[PDB]
């Protein structure tokens, strides 16, 4: 049929999508800026579609409820037909690949540790062998699932602690995790993906640090409902944008050119 | 060949695929060892297929010949129906994605610079601003195409130099490029992917090193002919092996540092 506006699900997560300064008097896509706003414009230009950015209603990346088997977050929006594409820092995982389609990755990353500067932790093993410093992950996504599924002793030990810790060590948004690190006087460390950790390290008051090696190696993909005809063109666009240097330019723009912690 | 046997095309490139010691008295898949040999076994077990390892006849990764329009290398063996899958350090690129299918990546890497130790080069920008030290890439693959297509000033300047350099700076195999670095007394530098550069730096004769940051960020994928029924299961197997930690285990095994250079 005739062209329809493509509904893009995404998540309010700096620097991927952020409210523009004057958003209160703006409408539609003009309300937003960021890495994924720019990426959406490039993908749409290369693929020849018009689109509307829509923030995921529940604020989540996406996980499947073990009891009901219902998917939430951006994954759920695609699975249940509420959006046509997700353009967000959404990790390619096996359980998600089984239910939605993904482009080849537009960014490479791994789980990492965020500390308040001066915290005496250098590794996941360090966290797992002490109890003074609490630690947790984001809810409803790939990082929490990594710990729940790991057979590696250090990560099983960490999961066994986190799942039963009181008060809860899990957070609903990345921003809540950052605040918990910043306000906890060294007594909370946050487990999150490396490029988000790197972003926060460039933001005032410049009081957090990424420590240790990444725990894994994976990627973000542009996601579509399984079998959607949009997937092929979107994937070719991702590969072209990578090869032309545009994805590197966008990371540099939003992470480093705009950094607040010096040169 | 035998029914139900998946023909795997791969390439001799250490430590991905190597001839075992005394391979002359071995047969079939047992002749070979390395990261991609182990990966092929893991993929085949997860997907439930028997397979035959074959070394690509022309020794190339794969590009589309500018004149004849014919794909060569492992890509060509898939395109023309000679192999059923490629399991190799084969880079996922746009031009290849248009003609073959790829899994999600099993390894992440980028183009990098190999110098003979002591060469006064620290970056791609350094190479681009001088002419005493020649530099080049492998023929018939993703690294050459990267420079040919790039509009980034430094990389465009490097391409303009490399494409007309005499004698030619392009090499037929990674081994030829490394040998040329070693024998050129600092006057040749080689552009090759990072994981290989790192493997070579930690081994005798301990005379090369990786310098500068990676020039790009990309991945190796398992390739199948476009539309092949094998692709879906192979992709899920790559993701499962990554999530189980097995790809990291394989990397750590085949890049294990026994201390050939320094302390280990
Ligand atoms: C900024 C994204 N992010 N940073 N840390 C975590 O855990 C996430 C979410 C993850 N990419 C997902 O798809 O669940
Ligand atoms: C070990 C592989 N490699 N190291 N440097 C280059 O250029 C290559 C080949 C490349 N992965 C291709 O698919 O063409
Ligand atoms: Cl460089
Ligand atoms: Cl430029
Ligand atoms: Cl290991
Ligand atoms: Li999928
Ligand atoms: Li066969
Ligand atoms: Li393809």
């Amino acid at each position: 049929g005739a062209n329809k506006t493509v509904v893009v699900t995404t998540i309010l997560e700096s620097p991927y999508v952020m409210m523009k300064k004057n958003h209160e008097m703006l409408e539609g896509n003009e309300r937003y800026e960021g890495y994924c706003v720019d990426l959406a414009a490039e993908i749409a230009k290369h693929c020849g579609f018009k689109y509307k950015l829509t923030i995921v209603g529940d604020g989540k990346y996406g996980a499947r409820d073990a009891d009901t088997k219902i998917w939430n977050g951006m994954v759920g929006e695609l699975v249940y037909g509420k959006a046509d594409i997700a353009i967000a820092p959404l990790t390619i995982t096996l359980v998600r690949e089984e239910v939605i389609d993904f482009s080849k990755p537009f960014m490479s990353l791994g789980i990492s540790i965020m500390i308040k500067k001066g915290t005496p932790i250098e590794s996941a093993e360090d966290l797992s062998k002490q109890t003074e410093i609490a630690y947790g992950t984001l809810d409803s996504g790939s990082t929490k699932e990594f710990f729940r599924r790991s057979k590696i002793a250090v990560f099983d030990k960490m999961w066994t602690y986190m799942r039963s810790a009181e008060p809860s060590v899990f957070v609903r948004t990345t921003a809540e995790g950052v605040a918990r690190v910043r306000k906890s006087k060294g007594k909370y460390a946050y487990l999150l993906e490396s490029t988000m950790n790197e972003y926060i390290e460039q933001r005032k008051p410049c009081d957090t640090m990424k420590v240790g090696g990444n725990l894994d190696s994976k990627g973000y993909g542009i996601a579509t409902p399984k079998g959607s005809s949009l997937g092929n063109a979107v994937n070719l666009a991702v590969l072209k944008l990578n090869e032309q240097g545009l994805l590197d330019k966008l990371k540099n723009k939003w992470w480093y050119d705009k950094g607040e912690c010096g040169s």
